[PDB]
């Protein structure tokens, strides 16, 4: 093409799958973030990851 629109969004349809994949996986991201430590480590690379 070569028109320039950002991520390549010329039809609006195509935010229908970039905001709902995203926003599927992140609310599944959200269920393993809130199961965690949530504590401020020291060092690097904290492995409890409940």
């Amino acid at each position: 093409e070569g028109t320039g629109a950002a991520l390549g969004v010329e039809e609006p349809l195509l935010f229908l799958p970039l905001i709902l994949i995203p926003s599927v996986f992140f609310i599944l991201f959200l269920g393993f973030s809130n199961k965690q430590p949530k504590d401020d480590f020291f060092g690097a690379k904290d492995d409890r990851r409940n």
